[PDB]
């Protein structure tokens, strides 16, 4: 399921099945995703001719390679900050294969806790395209109390059409998305 | 053990259970290394002062991402450069955290599955230190036949010291490290 919420309330289940899993294009470097968020995110990135300006930063990430991440940013920033950015190990979308870290293509020097994108016409043209091809922005600025992380621009939730659509013209989290349809459903 | 032979004539067997990890250092995505490497490796670009230069680009990956870049090589580059530069999902360094890929900053290309790492001043310098630190180029340019793969300019193996030292000294691959104390015991 594409809408699956993952988050601190909502873990992922311990004996939930792995996704399934390609190669994704316009990286730096090796990044794996689901089959069909692959497919989106490029057909996204040619649509809006970024193949030159973007990258993609991160994608699959093992249970315990969300731990060992968390356990590093524990370590260099402190506890508070890494609360605000970085997922409980089994609370985070990567773990999945829907999400995906997104950051500029000649950014030198980039945080791979939180990658640079704001302030260019690439990220301003991708955030007018994402949501026709699937994707959220899934950590908004105004909304941390909803979602617990901190404001997070480079993140994107892939949960297909017209979802996509439909969140990001109500500036919705999934949260408050899975909601309007479980009061929905009573009719 | 940090000198385990791995390749397509000595496959992982599927009872080996994962290395611990840890999330490396000079990056600007999330790479992890046994704890071992990321250590020497963090030291490594601190004493050649490379921090600005060069950048950790692979390292741990598991047998199912290893297929999955198996597969789409072979979608995109065809069969003859996957044999080439990829290894078969069992037979890669890289499943065991001890095999790192690095590349160089500043760049506007670099092949997903080859990082260019060579006409440069860091590569150079890189090449001179590595060795001091656990490292060894694993896929030197005229050693194909023997590690059946080809040059991989970007590519180094952590076997801890004086293995590295020893081994780049003698130009050896690991392989050739192997035979090397198979005849050294057999004299005996
Ligand atoms: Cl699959
Ligand atoms: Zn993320
Ligand atoms: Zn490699």
């Amino acid at each position: 399921n594409t809408l699956q919420l993952i988050n601190k309330n909502h873990p992922l289940k311990k004996n939930q099945e792995p996704p399934h899993l390609v190669l994704a294009p316009f990286s730096d470097h090796d990044v794996y995703l689901q089959p069909e968020v692959a497919k989106q995110w490029e057909r996204l990135v040619r649509a809006t001719g970024l193949e030159k300006d973007i990258r993609l930063v991160s994608g699959y990430r093992t249970e315990k390679e969300q731990r060992r991440l968390w356990e590093y940013s524990l370590k260099e920033n402190g506890l508070a900050y890494t609360k605000q950015f970085v997922a409980l190990p089994g609370c985070s979308e990567h773990q999945i294969g829907l999400a995906i870290d997104v950051g500029l293509k000649k950014q030198e020097d980039d945080d791979l806790i939180c990658p640079h994108f704001r302030d260019s016409a690439a990220a301003d043209l991708f955030m007018q395209q994402m949501m026709n091809y699937g994707f959220i922005l899934r950590y908004p600025e105004d909304k941390q109390e909803i979602t617990g992380i901190s404001y997070e621009p480079w993140h994107f939730r892939y949960v297909g059409l017209p979802h996509s659509q439909v969140i990001t013209a109500q500036k919705w989290t999934l949260e408050e998305y899975h909601d309007y349809l479980a009061q929905t459903v009573r009719q």
